[PDB]
């Protein structure tokens, strides 16, 4: 629909984020991006049963089947900010998922 998933979290806490795509694209990379004001920035892309890092806090794992599974763990006030899920395949990129994560004041 219209909005991103919208979560709130405190410094400290861990998230799951599960990211869909089409059967057609598991060989394809798929890619976890940071909303920047150039566009969404690429982090980490992503490889068939492994989990993959961005940064020290955040994992992409393509399990196949169509589940991009995301973690963001431990999360710090710097994390805040908006997310992508996106395919990159033969036919063209497109944006599977946005995530925004507002980090609650303390």
């Amino acid at each position: 629909g219209s909005l991103p998933e919208v979560l709130q979290a405190p410094v400290g806490s861990s998230i799951l984020v599960q990211c869909h795509y089409r059967l057609q694209d598991v060989k394809a990379q798929k890619v976890w991006c940071r909303f920047l004001p150039e566009g969404c920035q690429p982090l980490v892309s992503s490889a068939v049963d492994r989990r993959a890092p961005a940064g020290r806090r955040t994992f992409l794992t393509d399990l196949g089947g169509g589940l991009l599974q995301v973690e963001m763990v431990t999360l710090q006030e710097e994390d805040a900010g908006e997310y992508g899920c996106m395919v990159d395949g033969a036919r063209g990129p497109q944006i599977l998922h946005r995530v925004s994560l507002n980090i609650l004041p303390p």
